[PDB]
């Protein structure tokens, strides 16, 4: 899943780790998806010591499933060093363009992430509890970034949770929710918002 040339990229973002993380997957062994999941983070995983891969099979622990709301499959979720859900998840590979967003959401939540304005983290400090799910393609060159800010978002603020949707997996949902552009945030399951967004907008989206 990864070129060395990925890997020579990853490794610099890696070094800069502080914290051990995990990454729990909720794997059903009789989906594809779920077994590709599981062969996409053994790989991912083993790029840096500190990155950890646990698996649980779906519906054996339904009291884990409840505390980390697991819907979607395949699934699998950050925790971490204390074993704490981040509120980061992702319903969905996070292959080829979508392999930024994992990158930063383990970035941010193994290491005390890049220096920030006191008026953005206030900002995210004082944000109410929140749901987001990020909808997204694997080939979208815009949708990463926003993915990362509002995961990145979720790493700080303990009851904002930051879910990545590959919707190309979720058809029937995507008319339902009239996903038509790219990259689309929900925020509570209610309002949507197209297209990429800074830090500050997403903010006040959230506020
Ligand atoms: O890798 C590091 O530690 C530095 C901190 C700020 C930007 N990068």
């Amino acid at each position: 899943w990864f070129p060395e040339s990925m890997r020579q990229q990853l490794s610099g973002i890696f070094a800069k780790l502080t914290k051990k993380v995990t990454l729990l997957q909720f794997l059903d062994a009789s989906d594809e998806k779920s077994l590709e999941l599981q062969s996409f983070l053994t790989e991912f995983a083993s790029l840096d010591q500190k990155i950890t891969l646990e698996t649980i099979l779906k519906d054996t622990e339904p009291a884990k499933e409840l505390l980390y709301g697991i819907e979607k499959m395949p699934s699998v979720v950050l925790l971490d060093a204390a074993g704490n859900y981040t509120g980061i998840k992702f319903s969905g590979i996070p292959s080829g363009h979508e392999v930024n967003s994992l990158v930063l959401a383990v970035y941010n939540v193994g290491s005390e992430g890049q220096p920030l304005e006191a008026s953005l983290q206030k900002n995210i400090l004082a944000l109410p509890k929140r749901k987001i799910e990020i909808f997204v393609s694997l080939t979208c060159h815009f949708c990463p970034d926003v993915v990362a800010a509002c995961q990145r978002i979720a790493s700080i603020n303990p009851h904002v949770e930051a879910e990545m949707v590959d919707i190309s997996l979720f058809p029937e949902l995507k008319k339902e929710k009239k996903i038509m552009s790219v990259p689309a945030m929900l925020i509570d399951g209610e309002q949507m918002i197209f297209g990429s967004k800074t830090m500050t907008e997403i903010i006040e989206a959230l506020a």
